[PDB]
């Protein structure tokens, strides 16, 4: 069977063990030979490391959500010259990529943060964004969305600061929200792009007994998610399903290595029909979900 390996930002996150479920689904499905390797670390070479490993392989496909765009460049490019197929998500344009793959659309997505943060602050007040670093592309390219959706909807919102490179880590999240609170009298929502950002926002809003006053919105994983959504701390998930992420890049990979060419007007069985950019190589679908205590029994 062709191999198809998938490459996480890091290892030991709920987040990515769903994405591995999708992964390891579609390699059933289209008949690969499928796995998912999770870094040690969120530092970008030690992606770079196993990439070149792929390749040694010889591996048929390599897909990955990157911790830095532009750190695996040239490793990409190595692959593509060596014949082999590079699909990312979450770095929409990646120059080398054949194809970057999006389970929601960045505008929708961005505009559903602001207008479910506005509702409950009445237009008017302080927030905060977390991102998992000050390089990983797409969350930074929500950020950028998010505050510029906001800027031309309700003026009396405003960032209290830059955001803050700590939403894959539990203790940063939570430590900065406890600054933050108290800094800042006016916040009232915190976002964070990375899916332990609300665990630790949420429970800095828990110790101050503050969720009356001070929203928490992001990705995450539900039932990580579910006791601090159950109590109010989190308010809710706007976010998607990464195994649906894991299983698209993994059909799209079986799609080309089958000889096929990706067009607007692919679509896959399980998940429906994509909108393709082929100037930026960009293939999305719309799966947005709303992750709430309506809900969060339903979920994974
Ligand atoms: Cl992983
Ligand atoms: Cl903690
Ligand atoms: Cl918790």
């Amino acid at each position: 069977e062709k191999t198809v390996v998938n490459i996480s930002k890091v290892d030991g996150m709920p987040w990515f063990n769903r994405m591995g479920e999708g992964v390891v689904q579609a390699g059933k499905e289209f008949n690969l030979n499928a796995s998912q390797v999770g870094p040690s670390s969120t530092d970008a070479p030690q992606q770079v490391k196993i990439i070149e490993d792929l390749i040694a392989r010889k591996v048929d496909a390599i897909t990955i959500v990157p911790n830095d765009a532009n750190v695996l460049e040239p490793v990409f490019k190595k692959a593509r010259d060596a014949g082999i197929v590079v699909l990312t998500n979450e770095s929409p344009g990646q120059p080398s990529a054949n194809w970057d793959v999006e389970i929601i659309d960045n505008e929708k997505f961005a505009a559903e943060y602001v207008e479910h943060m506005a509702k409950r602050m009445g237009g008017k007040g302080g927030y905060v964004i977390y991102v998992g670093s000050l390089t990983v592309p797409q969350h930074n390219l929500w950020a950028d969305l998010l505050v510029k959706y906001q800027k031309e909807h309700y003026p009396d919102m405003h960032e209290v600061t830059r955001r803050m490179p700590v939403a894959e880590s539990v203790d940063d999240s939570r430590r900065t929200t406890l600054d933050l609170m108290k800094t800042y009298p006016d916040l009232k929502a915190v976002v964070s792009f990375g899916s332990n950002g609300p665990i630790g926002a949420g429970r800095a809003v828990k110790e101050k007994r503050a969720k009356n006053k001070v929203a928490v919105y992001g990705m995450m994983i539900p039932s990580q998610a579910a006791s601090l959504i159950k109590s109010g701390d989190i308010t809710e998930g706007i976010t998607y399903d990464p195994a649906t992420a894991g299983y698209a890049l993994a059909a799209v990979a079986s799609t080309l290595l089958n000889g096929k060419t990706i067009e607007p007007g692919f679509e896959l069985k399980e998940l429906g029909k994509a909108e393709v950019d082929s100037d930026k190589h960009i293939i999305r679908f719309h799966k947005v979900l709303l992750v709430n205590k309506d809900n969060i029994d339903s979920l994974y």
